[PDB]
RNA sequence: UGCUGUAAAGCUGGGUCGAACGGCCUCUAGUGCAGAUCUUGGUGGUAGUAGCAAAUAUUCAAAUGAGAACUUUGAAGACUGA
């Protein structure tokens, strides 16, 4: 790791807590709801159902927050954005907003390079 | 295209697009949908399916026309049967 150093990240859960009958019916979202109903062997926990999140599954609190490379990221939406940046370039990624133009992109690239900040997203546009 | 969060969700790559929009500190509410034989609109399977079967009955040729079982004319065969 490039960054300041840190334990193993460990995900507890690394897929999706997918909502219930999401895959049943196109009008129920994968955003995840919790069961209410009286009778549900989903919320009664019936082996063979779904997982469910709960506070068992939260981050170790050293780890928490950091991409695989071992950064926060941090989001900028211009050049004078990255000066939060300045004495945490080892432990803060630049994330660069979709919204800022290939004009003011290149700008945040260039400073960030010129100040050793990372950026998560170098390329596009 | 991925990243972050136990999660509600947030951010991001590519495509499309064309005029507004967001972060934070607060304020406010007509603020969150899977159901209500919910409302309005839209769309399926069914399914090229049920079916298009009362009232005797049509046929040949020519003309017209891009195209004629169905139009027009002629010839015939019928019916309504005052
Ligand atoms: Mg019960
Ligand atoms: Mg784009
Ligand atoms: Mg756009
Ligand atoms: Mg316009
Ligand atoms: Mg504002
Ligand atoms: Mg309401
Ligand atoms: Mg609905
Ligand atoms: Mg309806
Ligand atoms: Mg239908
Ligand atoms: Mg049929
Ligand atoms: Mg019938
Ligand atoms: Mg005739
Ligand atoms: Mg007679």
């Amino acid at each position: 790791a490039t960054s300041v150093p840190h334990p193993k990240i460990v995900k507890k859960y690394t897929k999706k807590f997918k909502r219930h009958h999401s895959d049943r019916y196109h009008r129920v979202a994968e955003n995840w709801r919790k069961q209410k109903g009286i009778d549900s062997c989903v919320r009664r926990r019936f082996r063979g159902t779904i997982p469910q999140p709960n506070i068992g599954y939260g981050s170790n609190k050293k780890t928490k927050f950091l991409n695989p490379a071992g950064y926060k990221v941090y989001l900028v939406k211009n050049v004078k954005d990255l000066d939060v940046l300045l004495l945490h370039t080892k432990s803060y990624a630049a994330e660069i907003a979709s919204s800022v133009s290939s004009r003011k992109r290149v700008e945040i690239v260039a400073k960030a390079k010129k100040l050793g900040v990372k950026v998560t997203n170098p390329k596009g546009k």
